[PDB]
């Protein structure tokens, strides 16, 4: 259970976004049922009324919370991937337009998941903005937390993959197009109960293991990370 708080860019806070620019939904319940509208962008997708100028280069950190700002983040239960997506805001998210630009699962070398780390960044993670066609975007970042992913919620709607999922209003200004949008994925749609990385097992199966489910990052993302940019204590 963990929500967005708002973004920072090139390490600078845009200020508390829920609801304004972040399509915030009502509390940080997860969603859970693959075929939903809820997949989009959570239980309350709407326009709201802000959107974040970003220009392609930039750095854009979303700021995640469990309770309050800067907390304990997402319960440390919750291990699993993070991924980011994009997609142009004239879709409202609708149709084949989901292209991913951020995916961490699990790190070998530190043996530890997306979540583990996302929690040690006090919420934050990033992705660059890449050089596709000025406008208006949306950004949809989506944790899973896989700590009841050993069913299938199709089959038990008491357990299943739990997904995080917030999207952000994001205005590119700046950029030369020189990498324009490819075709993307539909959410909902693109995971289902057979999807790599839907159903598994943390408690018997080894993370090095664990395939995320696809689809792959886009070759004209730009990178990300998982890593802390701000101090919000300082806020
Ligand atoms: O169901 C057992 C599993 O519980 C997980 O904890 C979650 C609780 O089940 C859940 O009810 C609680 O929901 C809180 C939420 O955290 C809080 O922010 C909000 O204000 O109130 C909600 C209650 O209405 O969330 C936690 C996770 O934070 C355990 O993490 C898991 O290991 C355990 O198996
Ligand atoms: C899952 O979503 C589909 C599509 O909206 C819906 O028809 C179905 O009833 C949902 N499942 C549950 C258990 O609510
Ligand atoms: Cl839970
Ligand atoms: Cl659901
Ligand atoms: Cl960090
Ligand atoms: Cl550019
Ligand atoms: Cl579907
Ligand atoms: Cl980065
Ligand atoms: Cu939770």
């Amino acid at each position: 259970h963990t929500l967005v708080w708002g973004v920072w860019v090139n390490g600078v806070d845009q200020g508390d976004g829920r609801n304004i620019y972040i399509r915030s939904p009502p509390n940080n319940n997860p969603v859970k049922n693959l075929t939903s509208p809820d997949m989009t962008c959570n239980v309350d997708n709407r326009v709201v009324p802000k959107s974040v100028p970003v220009n392609a280069g930039d750095t854009l950190t979303f700021e995640w919370y469990h309770n309050t700002r800067d907390d304990d983040i997402i319960a440390s239960s919750h291990h699993g991937p993070i991924a980011v997506y994009i997609a142009p805001a004239a879709s409202n998210g609708q149709g084949n337009v989901w292209v991913k630009l951020f995916e961490d699962a699990y790190n070998v070398t530190n043996s530890t998941w997306a979540v583990d780390r996302l929690i040690t960044a006090h919420g934050q993670h990033s992705v660059v903005v890449p050089h596709v066609a000025p406008g208006d975007y949306l950004f949809r970042a989506e944790i899973i937390a896989l700590h009841e992913a050993d069913s299938l919620y199709s089959q038990n709607p008491i357990r299943g993959a739990q997904f995080y999922i917030s999207c952000a209003q994001i205005t590119i200004n700046s950029s030369d197009d020189s990498t324009p949008l490819p075709a993307g994925v539909p959410f909902p749609g693109a995971y289902t109960d057979s999807t790599p990385g839907i159903q598994f097992n943390i408690y018997t199966t080894p993370a090095t293991s664990y395939v995320a489910p696809p689809p792959s990052v886009w070759s004209g993302a730009l990178g990300g990370s998982i890593a802390q940019v701000g101090d919000a204590s300082l806020e």
